[PDB]
């Protein structure tokens, strides 16, 4: 199995969102990932590409046999991932304490939104809920409108699965000294807060307000935002540094002497009006050509369906094809132990067959 | 130093955005993190809380002695982080090959937006540019308006720093059985693509469209969006599962028989108008009360300045007070080798001192 996590053994208690995304990435990087789903799901080969790089098995964990097979896998494995509410694994007899008895090397990885304790710890929720409580959601969107969710990118993945991965891998490093596993408690409300640590830093030194749409990086700055072009398509401008901004202005045909200063916030209305009219005078692909190879920090805003035609995407093999859709190749990349293309979702396997293969 | 990464040694070449954030999280979890900045940008103690859990040293990396001192640190370290354009460290004489001569065990971690090669590899850029190229930015915001940047959470951090971290830590795992370091190439355009793999998965199965504002998770769904309340503040609704959705409707006072089906997308505008009127009839705090302990997936949308007053935040110590104000505590959390509260930004210490300390 290709990639730097070759050798690593993972048991995933089938959940939704962050838990499977984390499991995917471990699989992506060479880990041997075994997913235990309930039989009343298992029903043909999955069409969910998030379930690549996996062996799937069936098992009623509420039964005594189910529980005991599960515990035979966990015994032989390096990592467990579960993303159920707190208390669920306990009551199945797969809690940390029960796992610690069959395998004290286990990294016991717990993926929740709210955490293991506290008033909200039993509330159902999704990404939008977890980022609503910690100030994030309120900061996303235009100022004249209600906040808009940044898909489920910030809570589920960036502040969720990815923190679970760091915890798992950090715990694996620790286990090199101590010879012992441990419990990783990854809550989306916490991960996503560390994810936005920059804003908390800026807020403390007066460089970020709580007003939505009035900061440097939320769309309030005329030089960090999207613009509509003549064809109704969009470009992105990210020209923070004065030298990049100057390069953008020159490409736009605007003399700096006619414009307000870049960071005179009081004249941002005028500046935005000027930039808006300039970008609106030609189509997206015009701007993309004008500014290619430039430090102007102007790029075309591509739709998913166009991404496969962008030279830089094609050339670095950011995507691969699988079953009527492109999918992202593993990230990040490794010089010596490269990851390989992901294996598609496979038909189910017997849990005994797995135990055999794992000795 | 507390945390699972006690005794990891990390040398950071100072840049902006993702490199510093990854360094921070390594520090947070107890790594020994030494950051080399340039003498000209450093006076007092840095007021950027992202520079917590670090020792800062200056060195003109363009001098012969700056370089020599630097290579001495790196020789004694486990990880090097650089976030410059490709070719920059090479010209300094700090490229992977120079480093591999003085320490074939080093994890050489390169944080870029566009990657190490390819047509865009020398272009300046920020978060908004990297997410414009791979379909992400186009998908974020309301349908009748231009895309809105999700701050810099998705490229810099979620698809940036966090992928650098997964790479550093996975390569440390690989090293334990190979005795060798290697190069980690973390490109924001790749990481953020894997970050959004769920949308690529859904798009392949006809469950996501490239139309903005028309999907389950982009704000198009009436049961996954924010709503304005009587007081002008917001709640988030995330009631995807029909049972949670039913619970929400009951607490709104809304008879499911009067309403269109939850997932009849052609009638979503009509459903939205009914939910809008209901949520608008009371203030945010009213709804927070009504739905506490509920699986209705309704939460108050708090601004940064209100987060310190939220019971669930306070009681889990998601934050600590520092500096000017609140900052996120380390994430994720560990049962045995627990992180400690971050150390504030250091005074710049002398690079020989460190070398003494590291032998
Ligand atoms: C509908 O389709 C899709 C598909 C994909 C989707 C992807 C993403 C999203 C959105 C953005 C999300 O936001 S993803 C984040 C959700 N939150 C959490 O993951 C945070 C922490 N967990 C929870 O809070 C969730 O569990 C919950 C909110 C989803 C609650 O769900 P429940 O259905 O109440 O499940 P519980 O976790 O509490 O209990 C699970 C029950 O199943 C039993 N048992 C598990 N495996 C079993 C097995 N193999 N055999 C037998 N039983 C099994 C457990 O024992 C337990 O049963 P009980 O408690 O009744 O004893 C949305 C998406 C939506
Ligand atoms: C202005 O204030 C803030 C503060 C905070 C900010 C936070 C976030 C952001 C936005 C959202 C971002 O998205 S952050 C991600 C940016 N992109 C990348 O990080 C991707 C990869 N790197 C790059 O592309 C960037 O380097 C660049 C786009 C910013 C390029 O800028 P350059 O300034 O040209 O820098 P280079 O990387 O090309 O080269 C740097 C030069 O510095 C020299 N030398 C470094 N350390 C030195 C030392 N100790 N001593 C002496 N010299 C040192 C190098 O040698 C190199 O020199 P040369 O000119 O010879 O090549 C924005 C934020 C903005």
């Amino acid at each position: 199995m290709a990639g730097p996590l070759s050798g690593l053994r993972v048991v995933e208690l089938a959940g939704i969102g962050p838990g499977p995304h984390a499991a995917m990435i471990l699989g992506d990087l060479g880990a041997d990932v075994v997913r235990i789903d309930r039989p009343s799901s298992v029903d043909g080969i999955s069409r969910d590409a998030m379930l690549r790089n996996r062996r799937i098995v069936t098992a009623d964990l509420k039964s005594d046999q189910g529980l005991e097979l599960a515990l035979k896998l966990i015994a032989k494995a390096d990592v467990l991932i579960e993303g159920y509410r707190p208390g669920v694994t306990e009551r199945l007899g797969l809690g940390p304490e029960e796992c610690a008895k069959v395998n004290d090397r286990l990294i016991y990885a717990r993926m929740t939104g709210w955490g293991q304790t506290g008033p909200r710890s039993q509330q159902a929720g999704h990404d939008i809920n977890y980022i609503s409580l910690n100030g994030i959601l309120h900061a996303i969107g235009r100022g004249d409108e209600r906040p808009v969710p940044p898909l489920n990118l910030v809570g589920d993945f960036g502040g969720g699965s990815m923190f679970l991965l760091v915890g798992i891998l950090a715990a694996l490093w620790e286990r090199q000294s101590s010879g012992k596993g441990q419990v990783v408690d990854a809550a989306m409300v916490d991960g996503s807060s560390v994810l936005i640590q920059m804003m908390w830093a800026m807020r403390a030194t007066g460089m970020w307000t709580d007003t939505r749409g009035a900061n440097m990086l939320d769309g309030g700055a005329p030089y960090y935002d999207t613009y509509e072009c003549a064809d109704g398509r969009y470009v992105a401008v990210g020209a923070i540094e004065p030298q990049f901004y100057a390069a953008m202005l020159a490409g736009l045909g605007l003399d700096a002497a006619e414009l307000p200063p870049q960071n005179d916030r009081a004249r941002w209305p005028e500046l935005r009006a000027l930039l808006t009219e300039a970008f609106a005078s030609h189509d997206r692909d015009h701007w993309g050509a004008v500014f290619a190879n430039s430090d102007a920090c102007v790029t075309p805003v591509l739709a998913f369906g166009e991404v496969h035609n962008e030279p830089h995407i094609i050339e670095r093999n950011t995507f691969y094809e699988a079953n009527g859709g492109w999918q992202p190749m593993p990230a990040p990349r490794f010089s010596r132990t490269a990851s390989s293309q992901p294996r598609p979702p496979a038909a189910t396997i017997d849990i005994e067959a797995v135990l055999t293969d794992w000795d």
